């Protein structure tokens, strides 16, 4: 039912590994009508300056991948910590 | 497999509402030890900034939910344009 269950749906993962995990979704539903580009890397920048402040991660660690549906675009960002 | 395919789960919605929405998860996995919260609502609060300079829309039409999974917290961001 909830999206974090959708997350959640493959069984227990358990086993601790003793590290933190975020899961970002960053979707942005539009249409083919469109224009001026740069929202979700826009986001992605001042995420990043937040986690530079709080959250010692690099890029190395931090999956960056974009999906592109119809007129609408989704930026996951998976953060290890 | 992507997590937008298990946002868009639910057949086909179609119908043109010529309406932009926003999808936007918020997801801390930690862990039962924990302290010093106030992580959701910052970077919330951050997007409402934001929100408030590019995208006109009010609290009456964003819906704020977070939701508590053991020691995860995940906080979901709905935003009708």
């Amino acid at each position: 039912m909830s999206l974090i269950e959708l997350l959640f749906g493959q069984m227990q993962k358990t086993a601790t590994v003793a590290r933190d995990r975020l899961q970002i979704i960053i979707a942005q539903e539009r249409a083919q009508e469109g224009q001026t580009p740069d929202y979700l890397p826009t986001l992605r920048k001042a995420l990043m300056e937040v986690l530079s402040k709080y959250v010692n991660v690099s890029l190395d660690n931090i999956r960056i991948s974009q999906e592109k549906q119809d007129g609408m675009d989704v930026l996951e960002l998976n953060i290890t910590l």
